[PDB]
């Protein structure tokens, strides 16, 4: 509890993701400066959350704390919805989807195509650097997903 060494080992992991959120109300209040672990600042656009007020229901407004976090399985194209059950009930919401756990890759694409700045992937990089794939999948034109 008061306990010294509290452990840095994920914190340079987690460091890049968000350390405080905002609501879509708050969004929509303005609020679009997120800090991150490393408080470093991400700004969310305010365009992708009227999109997203206008598909999720008015009570999850204040509930569903954005950016969305989702945690990229270790090898596989799934991704680990992350945050609190109403953000997890605003993706099962927008993608039809029920979620237990995790979604597909697919659907997480859909997702950071339809709203980019509200996503924050906790990337992976034991297979595969997403990135490198990136890169690699738009050379053969595609995207890699079942």
């Amino acid at each position: 509890m008061i306990d010294k060494i509290f452990e840095i080992g994920l914190k340079d992991i987690f460091s890049s993701s968000p350390a405080e959120y905002v609501t879509i109300k708050d969004a929509l209040d303005g609020k679009l400066k997120i800090r991150l672990n490393n408080n470093f600042y991400h700004e969310i656009k305010k365009d992708e959350v009227e999109k997203l007020s206008s598909r999720i229901p008015l009570y999850l407004w204040s509930l569903v704390k954005i950016p969305f976090i989702f945690i990229k399985s270790s090898e596989i194209g799934e991704y680990f919805v992350s945050g609190e059950q109403w953000n997890k009930k605003a993706i099962s919401i927008l993608l039809g989807r029920e979620i237990s756990n995790v979604i597909l890759n697919v659907d997480v694409e859909k997702l950071l195509r339809e709203y980019t700045s509200l996503i924050f992937i906790i990337l992976s990089p034991t297979r595969s650097y997403t990135e490198e794939t990136e890169l690699s999948e738009m050379l053969e034109h595609h995207h890699h997903h079942h």
